[PDB]
Parts: C-alpha cells; sequence; structure tokens
C-alpha cells in the first residue's frame, strides 16, 4: 500500500504548492493596487514587499517538495512494475543473459560489477533498437490510473518555480521569516 | 547467421594458440636440452633464446585473439537473444516501464538520456534482485550447444598467457622478428 501512500502524499504537495500560488497571487496582487494608489505608507509597501518574498520563497519549496514527491513516486511504481515483470519473465530474461550472469554468487566483486554492466549496457541497446521503431508506450494496466492521475511530468508551473536555488544561510533566514510571518498571521 | 562465423573463428582460434602453445613446448624443451648439455653451442643458444621471446610473443598475439573472439562471439549471442526476448515481451515491458519511457521519440537529447539511464538503473537493480533471490539459470535453449563448447570463459593459460602487454614499438620489432623466422623456416 506505499504506493496508494505516495500518490496521496502526492496529491497533498499539489494541494500545498497550488495554495502557496495563490496566495503569492493575492500578495501580488494587493501590492500592485496599493503601489499604484499614490498612498504615504512605505511602511506598508515595505512589509509587503518582505510578504512577497516570504511567498516566492515558500512556493519555491513547496514546488521543489511536489517535485520531488511525484520522483519517488514514479520511481516505487517502476520498481513495482518491473518487479513483477521481472518475476514473471525471468526464467527467459537469465536465459538470454547466461553468458555473463552465471556464477554470479561465487565471482568476485570486480568481476561481478563487470559483468552486471555488460549486462545492463546490452540491455540498454536492446531497448534503445526496441525504441528505435516508434511504437506507443501505455501505462499497466494495474497501475494505470494513479499514473494518469499524476501525469507524466510535473507541471511546467513547477519547474519554473524551482529553477533558482537559495543558499543555505538564505534558507536559514527564510525559515526565520516565514516562522515570524506565520505568527504574526496567526493573531 | 554471423554467429556460425564466430564460432568457427573461435575454433580457428583454438587451432591456431594450440599449435604455437605446443611449438613454442617443444622449443623451450629443446634449449633446455641444449642448455643442460656440455656442448658450447653459445649461438646455437642464443638464437633459441631469440625464437622462444618470438614464440612466447606469438602466444600472447593469439591469446589476446582467442579473448578478442570469445567476446565477440559472446555479444553477439547476447545481443540475438536480447533481441528475441525483447521482441517476445516489449509490450509487457513497456507497461512496466510507461512512467519515463512514453514521447521518447519526441523528447530532446538530455530528456532522453536521462530516461534511458532511469529506465536502464531501474533494469539493473531488478536484476541485481533476481540475482540475489539466488535461482541458478541455465544457458539459452536454442543456442546452448555453441556457447557451451566455447565455455563460459576462456580459459586460464589464455588468461595468464595475455596478462602481459607489449608496447608497439616491441610489437613491431617482435613482427619483423617473425617476419625473418619464418622466412628462414621455409627455405
Amino acid at each position: 500500500t506505499a504506493l496508494q501512500q505516495a500518490f496521496d502524499t502526492c496529491q497533498n504537495n499539489k494541494a500545498a504548492w497550488l495554495q502557496r500560488k495563490n496566495e503569492l497571487a493575492a500578495a501580488e496582487q494587493e501590492y500592485l493596487r496599493l503601489l499604484s494608489g499614490e498612498g504615504r505608507n512605505v511602511s506598508r509597501l515595505d512589509e509587503l514587499r518582505n510578504i512577497i518574498e516570504v511567498r516566492k520563497w515558500q512556493v519555491n519549496q513547496a514546488a521543489g517538495r511536489y517535485i520531488r514527491s511525484h520522483e519517488a513516486v514514479q520511481h516505487i511504481s517502476i520498481r513495482d512494475r518491473l518487479n513483477d515483470f521481472m518475476q514473471q519473465h525471468g526464467t527467459a530474461l537469465a536465459a538470454a543473459l547466461a553468458p555473463e550472469l552465471m556464477g554470479y554468487s561465487e565471482l568476485t566483486a570486480i568481476a561481478r560489477n563487470c559483468a552486471i554492466q555488460r549486462a545492463t549496457d546490452a540491455l540498454r541497446e536492446a531497448l534503445l533498437s526496441w525504441l528505435a521503431k516508434g511504437e506507443k508506450i501505455n501505462y499497466s494496466a494495474q497501475d494505470s490510473d494513479i499514473l494518469t492521475t499524476i501525469g507524466f511530468r510535473p507541471d511546467v508551473a513547477s519547474v519554473d518555480d524551482s529553477r533558482e536555488k537559495f543558499t543555505p544561510a538564505q534558507n536559514m533566514i527564510f525559515s526565520r521569516k516565514s516562522a515570524q510571518l506565520a505568527s504574526r498571521q496567526s493573531v
């Protein structure tokens, strides 16, 4: 049931990222409205700029968390699907790889690594040959709905908000500022 | 049908390498016979040493040629077996690997390479799990005999005889010496 946990964790990350995005958008629009209002509220403008930047940092963090959760759920789905496929086709698969897979138990570390590398890149070449002809690849029937709901790739609105990286000092400063802002807004 | 050409090239390499080995052994035992005797055949001993050196070089070259041919025939057999198994179960493997394999045709170079790497090392992890659970696998049914006469690995003699390497200058000098020796023996 770990796949369901990954799925709904990704859904929660999507929800949190969207909530952060609309909060930032509302703060941006009210900041522009107040700036265009010819108001003598310099302190108000400064603290709204601070809120804007805190919201941007929170949006970046949420987008990164959602992207990593998407990667994790895709990876676990791949693990399970390939695991059952290989569990069912393993006799033929290892028969096709007998010349460099037998004796794996007693082979040395360097020999084992060389053999698995040769098997791995030969299988890579086979995958490339199969993909060359240009057919259509479909989701597994058991796990089609979850992958369709999650999507093949994360939304482009999640990668453009994570293209810039924050230094650890910036990260901790923004964490303190966000905590202070949350405490102030809670009152 | 190149597998048969690889296999009888392997057999011819047996012929050549065994001929080099037993000719070198005969020359070595004859040299030791003449050295043990009281005969003052210093020129004979010198030319015998030259012959022994060029025969060791020829044995090394033959062992290297065997290693190359054996690796080539194993690679061809692996490619053919992967082609057959992949044409058999590509739909299932694509259903397993769909989360990052569909759309590969229109993806950019870097994305294509990253997806290939992720699929490839996921398959490597699956193969490691199969090896870990400890089930033994025999050779391919279709091509069992061709790859069981040649053996799982090249002979230990072909390995330790080819362990030492020669710089290209040594290779060309030894080629010239071998040509001169062949010309002298022919007449």
